[PDB]
DNA sequence: GCAGGAAGTGCTTCCT
DNA sequence: CAGGAAGCACTTCCTG
């Protein structure tokens, strides 16, 4: 082990962000403003979110833990102080048909990104639930 | 001086900072996603970009010398390569129903704020054009 | 170039 | 928590 090797580790990160910061894939992507999944994906990427949302552990599944929370955060940062689950989740309604993201059907709060993440990002569920340390 | 005299002698700097920043425009208002009007508005106050952008000196009148630099930085701003001032130009156009800007007849590239910017920012046209140095076109 | 109609984009609002 | 149906602020096109 070496000053080389510690500079690599601490690489991937460990420092204090989100795996798919949503602006940088809007950026990629070219899609314009930022869009409610990709804010959703950078909150999922990032272990200081994991409190109020997280992974399940199987693959694009993901719940919401504490949607208020949640709500907040989306809101404020397209300024939009009224905004709250209540409407945030109408934002994602309009997401099945356009199979971007889709319902857990039986659990509340639970849904999950049909979308081919993998090639778009070139990370594996797995991959990120490792970085991420998911639980379940 | 003790401290944060020392801290306000340093701090007092931006030199590059805009006295209208999009954002915080948009966060006091609560007015959601950047709208260009706002962006537009950044910019006439970064005195950095008066070379493509800048006060006519006339009341919150103002012209785009350079409309297609403008139009890149708004593009970028919101993720839109292919933005030019011919598809921004549209942008514009629905404010003079929304009564936000107007374009001033008789020249190019020459529109003004008619909303009421001076309650809502606090300011004055002519305070404006001093923390820029502007200068009156003929 | 600049005034607008027309259609699409994506959430954000309202409401049954 | 769901939809259906409007809004809203542009982004894209096209016409004159």
């Amino acid at each position: 082990g070496t000053f080389k090797d510690y500079v690599r580790d601490r690489a991937d990160l460990n420092k204090d962000k989100p795996v798919i910061p949503a602006a940088a894939l809007a950026g990629y992507t070219g899609s314009g403003p930022i869009q409610l999944w990709q804010f959703l994906l950078e909150l999922l990427t990032d272990k200081s979110c994991q409190s109020f949302i997280s992974w399940t552990g199987d693959g694009w599944e993901f719940k919401l833990s504490d949607p208020d929370e949640v709500a907040r955060r989306w809101g404020k940062r397209k300024n939009k102080p009224k905004m709250n689950y209540e409407k945030l989740s109408r934002g994602l309604r309009y997401y099945y048909d356009k199979n971007i993201i889709h319902k857990t059907a039986g659990k509340r709060y639970v849904y999950r990104f049909v979308c081919d993440l993998q090639s778009l990002l070139g990370y594996t569920p797995e991959e990120l639930h490792a970085m991420l340390d998911v639980k379940p």
